[PDB]
């Protein structure tokens, strides 16, 4: 991955104090664009739209999985969890909890999804399973958010994120009515209107996974945009940043991700 025109992806990095890392691809064409796309960056929260994706290839070998229901207890609800509190007394089920993990974010239900599927070590080998080589899960919330700059656990990298959000709502790791269900999950985020969204013209359709660390400057965002008469993009944004205090900022990841669209 390279990139010949990289200086304003550089300027918004020193202006940003931090690195950033960018990799999109117009699956129509096959032209890309890349900016530190090979580095690794923290997943935070952006791991859950992956756990989803494994918890729905896991549901094409068993049946009924999706509709099973989870009574968890209240010591499940680790902090920002707010389908998993607002449905603590009945319940969920597992769909429900993918659903609530892709568009909240809940913590609890990555948690409790996680569980199912072996941890964090089960999640890294369902995205093993797909060809990715990159990504690694580590630990469970809320601890894979520490982001210590040099620690490779809990990371990917932007290209990896990509291509493997390519293959699991594009291409055929996931059969194809789990592949709508994740596409749609996608697109019902509500936490990403500051980032790509941001970016992406309003009459473009996108789904979206954020995520935000909260130490170190570290937030992301990837998606899926269907530009008006075309073949998808699929793009990564990631941002960290040497200080623990270093503040992260959603417009440099709309404004990276805007760099990226302009550039296709
Ligand atoms: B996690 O990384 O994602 C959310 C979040 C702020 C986002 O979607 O950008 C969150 C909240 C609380 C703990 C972890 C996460």
């Amino acid at each position: 991955s390279t990139n010949l025109v990289a200086e304003p992806f550089a300027k918004l990095e020193q202006d940003f104090g931090g690195s950033i890392g960018v990799y999109a691809m117009d699956t129509g064409s096959g032209a890309t664009v890349s900016y530190r796309a090979e580095e690794r960056f923290p997943l935070c929260s952006s791991f859950k739209g992956f756990l989803a994706a494994a918890v729905l290839a896991r549901s094409q070998q068993q049946a009924g999985l999706l509709d099973t229901p989870i009574r968890y207890g209240k010591n499940a609800l680790v902090p920002w969890s707010p389908i998993s509190e607002k449905y603590l007394t009945t319940g969920m089920t597992v769909a429900e909890l993918s659903a609530a993990a892709v568009q909240y974010s809940d913590n609890a239900a990555a948690n409790l999804l996680l569980k199912e599927l072996g941890g964090p070590a089960g999640l890294t080998a369902f995205m093993r399973s797909i060809g990715d080589t990159t990504f690694r899960l580590d630990r469970w919330e809320l601890e894979l958010n520490s982001a210590i700059p040099g620690d490779a656990r809990d990371t990917s990298s932007p290209r990896a994120v990509t291509e493997s959000l390519q293959k699991l709502t594009l291409g055929s790791a996931l059969a194809a009515p789990q592949r709508q269900q994740f596409v749609d999950w996608l697109k019902g985020n509500t936490t990403g209107n500051h980032r790509i969204r941001a970016a992406v013209p309003a009459d473009w359709a996108v789904g979206d996974k954020t995520g935000t660390c909260g130490v170190y400057g570290t937030a992301n965002d990837y998606a899926v945009v269907w530009p008006t008469g075309r073949a998808p993009i699929v793009l990564a944004v990631y941002t960290r940043a040497p200080n623990k205090d270093d503040k992260h900022s959603e417009a440099v990841i709309a404004a990276a991700a805007r760099l990226a669209l302009e550039g296709l």
